[PDB]
């Protein structure tokens, strides 16, 4: 996994969330990938990951990187914002994500870390 590829994957992830391209998001993940979101138990496998992002995309998510991606030794991490409006109220969440890649270049472990203080009205 080159740093260029892992960085491009982060970009394609951010772009697929923006397009609502659920297939495009899921295609980045290994069939047995595990995703850990703050405040929930982890979920594993294509079906669960697709269901998480489908429910997430019920919101009009606008996403963008806020710093350069960090990529080395089969892993990447990135800082970003997700903005949405729901029932007329605007929220911006600022996580840090971490992706771990398998030899085939697919995400096999992903984490989103965010707290109360990173959820802004
Ligand atoms: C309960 C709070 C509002 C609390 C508050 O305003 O103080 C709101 C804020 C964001 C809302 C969620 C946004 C995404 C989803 C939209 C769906 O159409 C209904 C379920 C979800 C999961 C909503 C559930 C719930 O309606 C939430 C969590
Ligand atoms: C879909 C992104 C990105 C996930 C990732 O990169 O791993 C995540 C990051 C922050 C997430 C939000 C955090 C606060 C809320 C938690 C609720 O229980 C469900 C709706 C909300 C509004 C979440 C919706 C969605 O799950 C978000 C917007």
């Amino acid at each position: 996994n080159t740093p260029e590829h892992m960085t491009a994957v982060v970009q394609r992830y951010v772009a697929a969330l923006n397009a609502g391209d659920l297939d495009g998001i899921v295609a980045l993940y290994a069939s047995d990938a595990t995703v850990t979101e703050s405040f929930r138990p982890p979920f594993t496998g294509t079906e669960a990951i697709r269901e998480f992002y489908a429910n997430s995309l019920k919101l009009p998510l606008a996403v963008e990187l806020t710093q350069e991606v960090r990529a080395a030794n089969g892993e990447a991490a990135f800082a970003f914002i997700v903005s949405f409006e729901y029932q007329g109220r605007k929220t911006v969440v600022a996580p840090i994500d971490h992706f771990r890649f398998n030899g085939a270049g697919k995400i096999v472990y992903a984490q989103a870390l965010f707290g109360e203080k990173n959820i802004h009205a």
